[PDB]
């Protein structure tokens, strides 16, 4: 049957699922680890003990424990992102969408996942791979991670909690594809990784980590990197945060074995409960469990591997979202609402920007209020709110991919750059809020295709236009067809920086990706905080 | 006759001067103080001992002893600005013009001219009064004052170098119009004091000095303010200086009394010669000797002044032209001259921005260049020739000009702000150095209706419109006639900031000038520094 397939860790069963007037195969929920339960909460993942039997891979596994949004119950846009399956422990499982008639040794494509670090799951309807596996021939796989403490909470120097388990979740996935992918047509030495936000950080990260570079061939990035100021720690902040954790829940905090022990005792949601109460800062766009710099997944700081060329040479294709902060505004800053156009005073603003710079003293936060304020009209709400919009998107997501890209450039084998600006029509949040973070996924998965869901035409061409783009960028390294008679994405070079924005309109290329607030956020202001 | 006229220091006769089709009267070299020559230079001055029989003031006085700009021998586009007559350290002389017939009660103005405090002719062919005295029935007068070490040699403490003697050869020459303009029709109840550059300041510093503010009825200031950074130091400061520049002539430094004595020995010319070499900087827009915060003429600070009200409430008209900052940049910025496009490489910007901010440290180096420089676009040799000039322009003139005017408007009875934006038709620098330092004056003297001189019809207009708004605004305080049928030139207040534009098309008004580069100037880039 096409659907039987003998792996390395035994036999699985997919399953036929319809897709567009078609149909193709799935196999959903096979383990790549042992469940990391009881004892082995906080610990490495181990390899999943091989079965015999036939393992059912007809539904969707569980997701893992995290925090559960219920800022807007009911609303679309925002459960959309919330776990669809019941939560547990027990998750660490991946997905495989595969065309029909199998191929022998096509492409491979793995998602992973964004959520902060402290959410996301395999199982949602905006990854469906299937749009994807049929539309380009491409084996479509999806992993899935530990989230929140259980995946990030790092005393370094133990064993029991080392942190960055939840990257280890990932390598452990992408080490199953690499030894299993070809049982189900893929070619092993085809691997793209790809990932939006602290996905996109994630794949950044395994470009930069010595034992994740030999189990991919190419990367996408979207909408995050590895050094982001919310994608990672110091081993000092981690372990501070890992104890001031251990002191919300009344535990001995007497050594890393007291702790750990106290931890492992308590129910998931214990600790989902009060995981945000840890963060140093009071704060937007940052995290409480999240990678730690420890000498061993990365084996110095991210800048000294970037700047001597420590890092995966190969093609990568990356990019961001035209207003990224807006979602966290909406969440977490006063003033901004769903069902207003959110027009913010001064006062609201100011308020903002010490979110947003969190780290940053007074003579900072000055700086970063002199370059966003026009000072012609410092009462206009919208200039206020669409500037705040800007430091949170500038400062978090685009300035620090715009700093990986070209120190990327001097070292790696070609990157593609683009800028995505569209708005989706059919979009159920307001307006103000822009092109959001998060909002290109659906037409990288293809959903624009379904005519159900209410996408123009021009929305479904964008989509086919840029499943594409990924997915012959996949591979070949080039998200260009060979002789086309569409024009060029071009090359990103370190001489000329262009980039192409993403829409429906005629492609354009530009250059020098915000440069004017780059040059601000990635040399100017962290000077100034170094002096002062 | 019309032209001998008796004061409370003797009988003087001037001299009928033809202007325009017909002839006024003009008094010129009448002595208001001693001569400040041998053991009385670095003094106070004293008032002039009244002499019988009749002053011959049918000429021009001598020019104070300056430094000669040498630099474009022949050209006169830079001779225009020199000394016309012998140089002397007896030059503390005064110039009026009157109508014909002499008028009983009329509007005086008294021209303070600039040069940096070392240089500056009250005699010069661009300050004839004769144009403005005849064409708006005032009286014209210009006074001289002492540049140079001359006038702004400081020793506080002492008396013999007190330092500001050049501002009180102002004050002394202001008695002297108060106390015997009405012997020439002049009313000493509408005295309005006017001046550019050094005078600008000149005259700002009259209406924060208690001993001068009863002097005079009205101010105009000219690209000129009192809190500009060149335009003032403090004792310790000046001290360093008189100091520094007896070092220069192995003079002896044990005492005021031996400084002094042997600065007071040397000929004019050796003064001269050394005076640049005790600027503590390498810079441009510095000069050496200048005037003094000493607690006597001025009794604080001038920022406590100007917070706490302590100045003389009247009325201001006041303004900048667009590009200040050129002339600055041709003499003293490499890559800058007189017969290129003067098109500016990267390395000879930063090169600018140290000269042009010299008490700045590299955080604040590093804050200038990003505030002006366009980052798409960081090698187009125009974009950073008017970068630099903009930021000489904004540092020098016009952002603290702007914070004079914003604290001047909180509690004086009304404020008159113009940006004189028109380049001379007839103009004989190079067009990149733009509307100039000092290139409004001829229209204020009204140069352009001697058809001799080669400007337009459109220049002739403008000129007169600006005679007429500064000599009515000298005669009631405000530029605008009552119910004339032209557009009003709008008061400034705090709350709307308004201005116009000073050319030949149709008045304009806009709000806040500069105020993006002037918030960086007043308020961020002044708090770095003291941060740092
Ligand atoms: C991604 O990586 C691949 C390689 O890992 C890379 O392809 C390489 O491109 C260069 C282009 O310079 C090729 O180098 C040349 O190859 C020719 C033909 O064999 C040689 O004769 C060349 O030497 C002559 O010409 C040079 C002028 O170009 C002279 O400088 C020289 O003195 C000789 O006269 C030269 O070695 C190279 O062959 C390929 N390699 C492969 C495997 O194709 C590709 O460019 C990379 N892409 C990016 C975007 O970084
Ligand atoms: C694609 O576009 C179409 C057309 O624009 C769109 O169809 C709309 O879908 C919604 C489904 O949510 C429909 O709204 C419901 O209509 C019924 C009958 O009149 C009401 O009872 C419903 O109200 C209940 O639920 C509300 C919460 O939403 C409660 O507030 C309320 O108290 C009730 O319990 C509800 O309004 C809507 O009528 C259609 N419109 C049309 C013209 O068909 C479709 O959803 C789009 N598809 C996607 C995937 O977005
Ligand atoms: N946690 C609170 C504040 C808080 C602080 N302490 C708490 C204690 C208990 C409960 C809450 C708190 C807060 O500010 N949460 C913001 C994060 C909510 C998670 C939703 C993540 N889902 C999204 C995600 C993405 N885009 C989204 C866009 C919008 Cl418009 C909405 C949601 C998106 C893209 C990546 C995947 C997740
Ligand atoms: N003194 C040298 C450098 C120097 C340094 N050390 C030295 C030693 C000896 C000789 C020279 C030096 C220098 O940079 N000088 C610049 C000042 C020259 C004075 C000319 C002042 N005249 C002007 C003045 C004004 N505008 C001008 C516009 C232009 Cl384009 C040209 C001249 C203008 C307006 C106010 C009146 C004076
Ligand atoms: C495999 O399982 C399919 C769906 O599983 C569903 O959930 C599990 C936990 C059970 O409750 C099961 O009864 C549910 O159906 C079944 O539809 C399918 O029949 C099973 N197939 C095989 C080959 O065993």
């Amino acid at each position: 049957s096409e659907l039987l397939v003998n792996t390395k860790s035994g036999k699985v069963m997919g399953t036929r699922v319809p897709v567009l007037s078609s149909h193709i195969s799935a196999f959903l929920g096979i383990p790549f680890a042992e469940p990391p339960v009881g004892n082995m909460r906080f610990r490495r993942p181990e390899p999943k003990k091989p079965w015999s039997g036939v393992w059912n891979a007809s539904t969707y596994p569980n997701n893992c424990q995290q925090y559960v949004d219920e800022q807007f119950p009911g609303f679309s846009g925002s459960e959309m992102w919330n776990p669809n399956r019941e939560m547990s422990e027990d998750c660490l499982y991946l997905n495989i969408w595969v065309p029909s008639p199998r191929p022998k040794s096509t492409t491979v494509m793995v998602w992973i996942y964004g959520g902060g670090f402290y959410s996301g799951s395999s199982t949602l309807d905006v990854y469906n791979g299937k749009y994807l596996a049929y539309t380009e021939e491409v084996v479509l796989v999806s992993l899935s991670y530990r989230v929140g403490a259980f995946g990030f909470l790092a005393l370094h120097g133990s064993q029991e909690a080392p942190g960055n388990v939840g990257l280890l979740d990932q390598r452990m996935a992408l080490q199953w594809v690499h030894d299993n992918i070809q049982f189900f047509g893929g070619d092993p030495k085809t691997v793209t990784i790809f990932g939006e936000s602290a996905g996109g950080a994630s794949v950044g990260m395994h470009i930069l980590s010595p034992g994740s570079r030999d189990l991919f061939r190419r990367a996408i990035l979207q909408s995050g990197s590895p050094n982001c100021p919310w994608a990672s720690v110091s081993v000092a902040e981690g372990r501070r945060r890992a104890v001031e954790l251990g002191r919300n829940l009344n535990c001995n905090l007497n050594s890393d074995e007291e702790l750990i022990h106290c931890l492992r005792e308590k129910k998931p949601q214990e600790l989902i409960d009060v995981e945000w109460n840890v963060l140093p800062f009071d704060s937007i766009f940052r995290f409480s469990f999240v990678p730690v710099i420890d000498g061993e997944f990365f084996p110095t700081s991210l800048e000294s591997m970037l700047n001597s060329g420590n890092f995966k040479k190969t093609q990568i294709l990356l990019g961001v979202n035209k207003d990224e902060g807006s979602f966290f505004l909406l969440y977490g800053a006063p003033g901004f609402s769903k069902d207003s156009e959110s027009k913010i005073s001064r006062e609201d603003f100011m308020s903002g920007v010490k979110l947003s710079v969190p780290h940053a003293n007074d003579l900072g936060l000055d700086a970063v209020t002199l370059q966003y304020t026009d000072w012609m009209d410092d009462n206009n709400g919208i200039k206020n709110r669409d500037g705040l919009d800007d430091i949170v998107g500038d400062h978090n997501v685009i300035c620090p991919l715009m700093h990986f890209v070209n120190k990327y450039t001097k070292f790696g084998n070609g990157t593609y750059l683009y800028f995505f600006n569209h708005r989706a029509s059919n979009l159920v949040w307001p307006e103000w809020m822009g092109v959001i973070h998060g909002y290109e996924i659906e037409f990288v998965f293809g959903l624009p295709l379904v005519k159900e869901l209410n996408y123009t035409a021009e929305e479904e061409a964008l989509s086919r236009r840029i499943m594409h783009y990924w997915a012959t960028f996949a591979k070949t390294g080039n998200p260009n067809e060979p002789h086309s008679q569409e024009s060029k994405w071009p090359l990103f070079t370190t001489k000329e920086q262009k980039f192409i924005d993403l829409n429906t309109e005629p492609m354009k290329v530009h250059q020098r990706l915000r440069v004017q607030m780059c040059v601000f956020w990635n040399q100017f202001l962290p000077k100034l905080l170094n002096a002062t």
